[PDB]
């Protein structure tokens, strides 16, 4: 069963206890940060469900450590290129709120590309340049502050390879691993998040991930997109690896 | 033995056959391309040993693909920030030779940094932005031209994690994996490279990786640095990973 193997590899459960998932995940963040000796975390907050869930979990993790007598801080940054993000910040309530506007770095790069090359960066290619500029901003803040960069990647986002390689894919740790989009909505409700924040088909993708009976149409499409994106789920390939064969 | 253990995880051979090494690496490049249906490669050339070896190997792979009736090309890019790179291009003889100056993109980033945070990026942190900016440059080109981005990482720098995480460490495939510094120099000599292009120390780092006997001070320093940089050789950390605990 390819569905069983994928389900296994991405760490998806068929059923979850949301309260215990919140606990398990906050504990992972605490634990990783005490192990490494880092000062806390930094995460880009966009207004979307994922970064909202991931940011609230990081504020809870940082607060528990300070309660045990340690030093930890959480920096939430807004990364615009020139309302829900603000709603997300009122809910998360981070220790610090920053902002870094990526419009001038992206422009400078575009102009240079045309100047040097003789071509315009296509929408799709400039789209990835923005995702990668935001990575650099998060790593520059973490670098300056002694913090770890959180990633908002999860299962439904992992099966489809739906993220920019080294853009939002470039992170130090990932608290939402193994969760589906629907399971991620459950946690948010448990956390008492405003509904506006958590509200083939994505719900179809969650069904397959949760081991539910799906249509071969969907199954086959999913299993091919997966093998097609394995490279984004591994470290750069060498002749000593086999997954790409 | 940790010397033995690291040597194996990094794929180093105590003894190599130079000509066979070349053929194996050219064959890896050819084989990856065929499986994925890529059009070719792109790599930043700097004048140093590593980019010079990786680049000469890409060119031979690409010339060999076409002689079999295939479609492939290699673009070598100069990535200045404001003599040997020229000598290198003269030796590699790549299909296409481009250039992208990263100074304006970096100054745009640093300027907005100070403007946003009040503080200025440390020289060290500005240097990691430059490395990450060269990855965006290469990835924009591979995206616009439909090419895979080559990486220069090899065993002599993986042990020390002597690279920028998502900067020069961000690549699609790595043809120099498992080679030590002097071993790479030996490949360049087989290929007939001009001597100026290749002319803890590296000798001690290489002796350790090649399994030669070295002083306790060397093993202690390398094994410590190796442990603290494991995150650079692994996929982002999650609660289902044991390597970090
Ligand atoms: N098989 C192969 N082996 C090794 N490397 C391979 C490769 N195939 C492509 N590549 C490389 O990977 C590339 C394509 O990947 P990438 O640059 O990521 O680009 P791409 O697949 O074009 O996807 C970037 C994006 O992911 C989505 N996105 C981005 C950011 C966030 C979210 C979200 O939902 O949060 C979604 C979206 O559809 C889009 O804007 C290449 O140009 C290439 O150099
Ligand atoms: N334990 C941990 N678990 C998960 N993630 C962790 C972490 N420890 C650090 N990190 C993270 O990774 C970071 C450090 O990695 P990174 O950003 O690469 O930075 P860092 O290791 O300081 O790299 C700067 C450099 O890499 C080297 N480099 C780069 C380019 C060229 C050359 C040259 O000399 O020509 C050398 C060299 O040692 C140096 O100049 C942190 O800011 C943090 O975000």
């Amino acid at each position: 069963s390819m569905q069983e193997k994928i389900m296994r590899e991405l760490h998806v459960k068929p059923s979850i206890d949301p309260k215990q998932e919140i606990e398990d995940r906050v504990n992972f963040l605490k634990q990783y940060v005490k192990k490494t000796g880092a000062k806390g975390f930094v995460l880009g907050i966009s207004g979307g469900q994922d970064s909202t869930l991931a940011g609230r979990l990081a504020q809870l993790a940082v607060e528990s450590i300070r309660e045990e007598g340690g030093d930890a801080q959480f920096i939430a940054v807004r990364l615009p290129h020139g309302d829900d993000a603000q709603l997300a910040l009122k809910f998360i309530k981070p220790d610090k709120s920053w902002k870094f506007d990526i419009k001038s770095t992206v422009s400078a790069f575009s102009d240079q590309y045309q100047q040097e090359t003789g071509d315009q960066l296509t929408d799709f290619n400039k789209g990835n340049v923005k995702a990668r500029t935001r990575m650099i901003a998060q790593y520059a803040i973490g670098g300056q502050e002694g913090l770890l960069v959180l990633g908002t990647d999860h299962a439904a986002e992992a099966v489809t390879g739906f993220f920019t390689k080294y853009g939002d894919g470039g992170a130090d740790l990932l608290p939402l691993t193994g969760l589906t989009k629907r399971q991620g909505r459950t946690l948010l409700k448990e956390l008492g998040a405003p509904e506006r924040l958590y509200l083939i088909s994505y719900d179809e993708i969650d069904d397959y991930l949760e081991g539910k009976e799906v249509s071969a149409k969907v199954s086959e499409a999913l299993e091919k997109r997966y093998s097609m994106t394995e490279h984004k789920r591994q470290v750069p390939a060498s002749m000593f690896d086999d997954w790409w064969k």
